[PDB]
């Protein structure tokens, strides 16, 4: 699969090297895997060399807790394709009030703790900012066990489901804590339809990319929790055409996307509407973007 | 506007001036036309030429009853983005029972007369192949008015009206009323995945270099007859880009529909299944492709 042309040039955070060995290093005491292969198998992911990707201007003491986010999130991500939609509901369910702290984790329960010693440390350190990741976690979370999964959807109603289960807003508010980078109300309701623009390319990269695992999946996991959700599959049914071939269409939409969001960018300077936080927030959103791009094309975990 | 490469080579009728100069000298003569300016438009549309070149292995004493075909279904389409879905109903349905000879025409009305002629000199020179084509015309004409045209619709769901209101079916039967190419039941039924694929091409190829025209037509003529129903309206609405975003998306789909065919037609004969006439025909369809899209490019139909 050749990408098309891209402007965007893909940027990773200077201390991935390290902060991978540290992340990776505290999974594999605290996590419970099945077997050596799936030790071997979270390593080859590179769960922190995505979020380094993703964020490549986090602050160098931050960057670690957005790791441990989205290290812990995409092994729930995997667990839940062995449940039912009401197991995975229930499993997520218990972890949003220890996400919150305001209930003390089982300490024999891996997940349980690794999730409330990570949102303690988090308020630790800046406690207004970790704050505002919770809701739109949880919104992320909500929606991996959604009823929606099981229903047709075109490609419209898939993208804006998609923004939810692709944690759009979660990413959003990571990147604003890792970064340390506040926004008024004002700010973050004038980027709106950037926002919405950038979750369509994330979202249908990743499908892109994510296609052969998801096909497996679906072909061995849950019949609910391993259900075939992806812009591939919706293309070429509505298209007739094979998910290789929806992949290369799919490819041209997201540089269209790519075009749309330097568009959007120029129009808000064009306008009065431009601000330094503004400009370092659109220009982060770029590096989602790119980074999830360059990840999804290396990593073990969508070529094996 | 760059079209991505194709393989497929488009091939004219050699008869085309000459039928061209015969065909439209006739509807000048005959049909009624508002004025001067609109008969230098009806010449400079080309729709022998676009007939030249969809069927250019038609026979040498049969081309020009296509060409008369299309030439009278193309004014009426235009006629008909200035009538309401009901006059458009009313329009096409007087129409029916004089095509099949049933009803006799009013002389005093140019398309009534026009259209019994018409096939009553196809019946006269092919009486068989001539009344295959009727229903699929009929199916055409109805979908025009089809009340589904200012309704939601998906991708797929265009797709599949829109191989009506191309008139996919009435072209494959024109195509082989012109070459005298018959072909059994059984043999039509194996190329239907191909009919399909081709339907799907001929659509977006016309959706993508007609778009301004018809945008116009929205924005001037009856906001039912004139309504825009098209893939780069709908592609455009459901991915949230630009029309020309949408264009260049579905130019690059429209090759992987090109590659389908190839595979299909490879798949067909190397089971055994390619017949001497189905291999005729599933060229006549490629014909009908890259026939189409060269015209698409080059006619002031839709340059001006
Ligand atoms: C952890 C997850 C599965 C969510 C957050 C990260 C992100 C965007 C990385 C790419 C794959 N999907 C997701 C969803
Ligand atoms: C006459 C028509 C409007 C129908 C038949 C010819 C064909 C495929 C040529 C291209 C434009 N539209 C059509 C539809
Ligand atoms: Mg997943
Ligand atoms: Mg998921
Ligand atoms: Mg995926
Ligand atoms: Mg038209
Ligand atoms: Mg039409
Ligand atoms: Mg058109």
């Amino acid at each position: 699969l050749e990408p098309p042309p891209s402007t965007f040039q893909p940027l990773c955070h200077p201390l991935v090297e390290e902060v991978s060995k540290e992340v990776d290093g505290y999974f594999l005491q605290h996590w419970n895997f099945p077997n050596e292969k799936a030790r071997k198998k979270f390593v080859a992911a590179g769960f922190s060399r995505v979020t380094c990707l993703y964020f490549p201007k986090a602050l160098d003491d931050r960057i670690h807790f957005a790791c441990r986010l989205l290290t812990v999130l995409f092994l729930i991500d995997d667990l839940l394709e062995y449940m039912s939609f009401e197991e995975g509901s229930a499993y997520n369910e218990k972890l949003i009030p220890i996400s919150r702290g305001d209930v003390l984790p089982d300490r024999s329960i891996p997940v349980e703790y690794i999730i409330y010693d990570l949102w303690e440390s988090m308020r630790a350190h800046d406690r207004e900012m970790a704050d505002e990741i919770l809701e739109p976690v949880f919104l992320f979370m909500r929606a991996q066990t959604d009823r929606t999964r099981a229903r047709p959807m075109g490609l419209g109603g898939y993208l804006e489901y998609r923004e939810r289960d692709v944690g759009k807003e979660l990413l959003a508010a990571l990147m604003r804590f890792s970064m340390g980078l506040k926004l008024s109300p004002s700010e973050l309701q004038r980027v709106r339809e950037i926002d919405a623009n950038c979750s369509k390319h994330l979202s249908v990269v990743n499908d892109i990319y994510s296609y052969e695992k998801e096909l497996y999946t679906s072909k061995t996991a849950h019949s609910e929790g391993g259900i075939l959700c992806t812009s591939v599959q919706i293309l070429a049914q509505e298209a007739d055409v094979t998910a290789e071939a929806a992949k290369r269409v799919l490819f041209v939409m997201c540089r269209e996307w790519e075009l749309r969001h330097q568009l959007l960018v120029a129009r808000l300077s064009a306008e009065g509407l431009e601000t330094p936080g503004l400009a370092a927030y659109v220009e982060g959103l770029e590096y989602q973007m790119s980074g999830n791009e360059l990840w999804s094309q290396t990593t073990l975990r969508y070529s094996v």
